[PDB]
């Protein structure tokens, strides 16, 4: 897959941290040679990262062409830490930009959900999982197309699932379905069709529900018996089929919850009238105002 | 239950901590007007607690009379904090123990597991898991008796994950699953089972299997297909009984592993001559060497 044994650096200028920490190590930086603007992330290396399974990971980064998939550039493979270069989103994600530009209008978070789904089934396609959905997540670039970043890497996954562990304790003493359940965490293709559902009512009232709640008690909330799937909060607002795709996005059981290739088949990502000027009509009213 | 909403401060003096973490918060403290000594575990109150879930939470452990379970001697709720007055064990754990006397004999190992198996049988019967069964958490009195301590408050797991939010991130895009996952959902009572057969090679080989094996790799086997159960490293030292205890409690699927009920059945724990003389010679094996 020709990943660079290079320091980044020479061939970059980072200009400015992205996310906060939400992303982890992600840099805005310069092309040096042709000033292009880029996106570095860094995901350190751990000793045990086989790096035959890397070469394996980014040939299929590198290969892939879904216009829903945030774009692969290269790679880097300097002092165990590796650097994967990707476009430069100048709007960033929905959620840097609902920030200023307001709530969504249907349209637009219809057209959002649309092309999430459209990336989500490419995703589940190759067995991976996002895991995690969100507005902050979701990247709108300079042309006004809605993409995810695949980070469908063992590094990667290794670096979360090492928070994991922090999170379960020491596993000496853990049973076998204990191990594998704390492993696997819950998360299933189909835990991204729900994390939509949420994100569809975060771009339509700026924040998930529950969002007043604090973590701690959200959780035990989540995981009460007669926990409800959250629906919208103005009923007026919106039609019944966006009313509709959240009912149906947010199913509680798993087996019953649609997969990403059926939701395309519904009314709200299925009408007329989606195409990309709605979001450069969002992008607009971002850089200009009202 | 009569939780005394007195500053409990003023009916002990602490001492010392105890556990270095591993237990949390917990106080070698003594009662000033009896002088015996105690140990008050200190629980982090949220200020939504419900109160009268914990009122009946505490009644529980009240009238507990079980012999393998820690006695409780009363609580105290002070400046959102709920103290816990228990017995103090002067030779602290099994962990603390066999780290000076060495490995126990497969005699004091089959009183230690019956103990523990009893203290499950009545945990289980009330619908509880314990989860952290192993040697830092198995008691020994003077008495030589073998305690497990039953913590199966809302409190204390809401405390304990209040904890480790930061490793596991914000919970509002999360599908239930995902959730029902991070707050211990997924697998049965049978799993202490499991953590009692590693305890039992714990005891007698100062080490729980793999020890010497980084944490994350460790899981990852775990959740490899074909993995194979732990045994006794050393067979000859060992009797066909105890090697069979292991077997059985280290039953690969949950839904054939033993209840603890039925494991108190087996040769090792059901054979005659097991009693405290055993543990008080371990006692005096660690106050005076030999
Ligand atoms: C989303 C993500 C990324 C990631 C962020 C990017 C941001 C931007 N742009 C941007 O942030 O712009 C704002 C700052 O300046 C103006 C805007 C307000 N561009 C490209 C990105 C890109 N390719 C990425 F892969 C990297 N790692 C991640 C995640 N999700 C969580 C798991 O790890
Ligand atoms: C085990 C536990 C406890 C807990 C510890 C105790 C320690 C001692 N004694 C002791 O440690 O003595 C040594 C140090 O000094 C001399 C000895 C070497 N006594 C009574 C205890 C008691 N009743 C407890 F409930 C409290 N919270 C816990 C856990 N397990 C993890 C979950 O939270
Ligand atoms: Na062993």
């Amino acid at each position: 897959p020709d990943i660079f044994n290079r320091d980044p650096r020479d061939h970059y200028d980072l200009l400015q941290r992205l996310g906060g920490g939400t992303y982890g190590e992600v840099f805005k930086a310069r092309d040096k040679v042709s000033g292009d603007l880029v996106a570095l992330k860094m995901v350190k290396m751990e000793p045990d990262d086989d790096v035959s399974t890397l070469q394996k990971e980014i040939l299929i980064l590198k290969t892939c062409r879904h216009a829903n998939i945030v774009a692969y550039h290269g790679s880097y493979l300097w002092l165990q830490k590796l650097w994967i270069c990707m476009e430069f989103c100048g709007a960033g994600s929905l959620q840097d930009i609902y920030q200023v530009t307001g709530s969504l209008s249907e349209l637009q978070i219809s057209y959002v959900c649309r092309e999430v789904l459209q990336g989500l089934a490419y995703l589940h396609s190759q067995k991976k999982i996002h895991r995690d959905i969100k507005g902050a997540n979701i990247l709108i670039n300079d042309a006004g197309e809605v993409r995810l970043a695949d980070f469908g890497i063992s590094a990667q996954i290794g670096a979360e699932l090492a928070r994991r562990l922090e999170f379960i304790g020491t596993p000496y003493w853990m049973a076998p379905e204990v191990a594998a359940v704390a492993l696997k965490g819950g998360y299933n293709e189909l835990c991204d069709i729900w994390s939509l559902g949420i994100t569809a009512i975060e771009l339509a009232e700026l924040q998930p529900p529950l969002f007043d709640v604090h973590p701690l008690r959200v959780l035990f909330l989540m995981t009460k018996s007669g926990y409800q799937p959250p629906r919208l909060k103005e009923k007026g607002k919106w039609s019944a089929a966006f009313h509709n795709f959240i009912k149906v996005t947010l199913t509680k059981s798993p087996k019953k919850r649609p997969s990403a290739t059926k939701m395309l088949s519904h009314q709200l990502v299925s009408q007329p009238g989606l195409n990309r000027g709605l979001i450069l009509d969002l992008l607009d009213k971002l850089k200009n105002g009202n």
